[PDB]
């Protein structure tokens, strides 16, 4: 499934993310955006054999299983297929623990490199 901007941003609010560690709404929405463009099917191979999985693009290396990642952690408990759901529910719950391990949102270098130091409330603006 592909979301809407506004669409996204309330189903992220139901589920705990607003302010979730000191992040605000507009943070998630914009890591969505570039990481993905809003679809739960996105996939992307890394260098390292690796691959990262939907809407948060969240990597098979460490937080799920793939059954082609040699040598990797399933820190979410999940297969990684679960990550491609038109519900994000299993994506918002891993997301919570990877940004809780002491990075923070720099875990995604697109947030990094794109949203960081940006105004990213301007992506929440308008929706009700």
């Amino acid at each position: 499934k592909v979301f809407g901007r506004c669409e996204l941003a309330a189903a992220m609010k139901r589920h705990g993310l607003d302010n979730y560690r000191g992040y605000s709404l507009g943070n998630w929405v914009c890591a969505a955006k570039f990481e993905s463009n809003f679809n739960t099917q996105a996939t992307n191979r890394n260098t390292d054999g690796s691959t990262d999985y939907g809407i948060l693009q969240i990597n098979s290396r460490w937080w799920c299983n793939d059954g082609r990642t040699p040598g990797s952690r399933n820190l979410c408990n999940i297969p990684c297929s679960a990550l491609l759901s038109s519900d994000i529910t299993a994506s918002v719950n891993c997301a919570k623990k990877i940004v809780s391990d002491g990075n923070g949102m720099n875990a995604w270098v697109a947030w990094r490199n794109r949203c960081k130091g940006t105004d990213v409330q301007a992506w929440i603006r308008g929706c009700r």
